[PDB]
This record gives C-alpha cells, structure tokens and sequence, in this order.
C-alpha cells in the first residue's frame, strides 16, 4: 500500500545519466524537511526511507548528557538508558517522533520529489 514510489523511481533508473540512487534521498530531505517546519527552531530530526518496503520513519537525535545542557534539544544519560543502557554521554539517541499521519504523507512526498525529477531531467 502506497509503495508506488518504488516504481516511480525504477522509471527514472530507465534514463541514461539519471542516477536513480541520488533520486531517493531527495524523498527523504523533502519529507524530513515538511515535517521540520513543524518545529526547526525547536529541535533537531532524522527521516530514514526504506525503498524496501516504501515505510518511513522519522526519529528526533538528541544529544546525551549527564545533565541537560541544550533546552532546545537533550536527553539525559539516565533517560536514554531507559530504553538503551548502551548508550554513553556524548553520544546519540533516536526516538520515533514521525505523526500517525504520516502515512499518507509519505507517499505524498515521494510522489512529489521521484515526480520533480521527472520535470527536472527533461528541463536540462
């Protein structure tokens, strides 16, 4: 369901020069980035595409301290332990952040960028 994007892609593949690889990361920026906008200001995202399933997933980084240094974004050594004991001060924590809407943002995205180089490989 809504995995047309891997197509969408595979049809850009077909065109000599157009590297379809360098395609699926602008998915990626675009989604990241429209959800970003929600709160840029406010703290740090990374969005994973996965052409293997056309999912999505978007999960926040905060930095891990001993004790919160950032109040835009941070995670205390503690609380990253709470699902990872792994973890270590100074390093890095993801955690789903993606909305339950996502769903169909995704495909929207996708559509949108595989779509724009479509456009784009025409124009020049």
């Amino acid at each position: 369901m809504s995995s047309e994007l891997l197509d969408a892609l595979t049809i850009l593949e077909k065109e000599k020069g157009i590297s379809k690889e360098i395609i699926i990361e602008a998915i990626e920026a675009a989604l990241i980035s429209a959800y970003k906008r929600n709160f840029n200001q406010a703290q740090n995202v990374r969005v994973d595409l996965n052409r293997e399933t056309g999912s999505i997933r978007v999960f926040a980084r905060k930095d891990v301290v001993d004790e919160v240094y950032d109040q835009r974004l941070e995670i205390s050594i503690e609380e990253a332990q709470g699902i990872h004991p792994e973890y270590m001060v100074g390093d890095v924590v993801e955690i789903e952040v993606t909305p339950k809407d996502f769903g169909r943002i995704a495909a929207q995205t996708a559509k949108q960028v595989v779509t724009q180089r479509v456009r784009e490989a025409e124009r020049g």
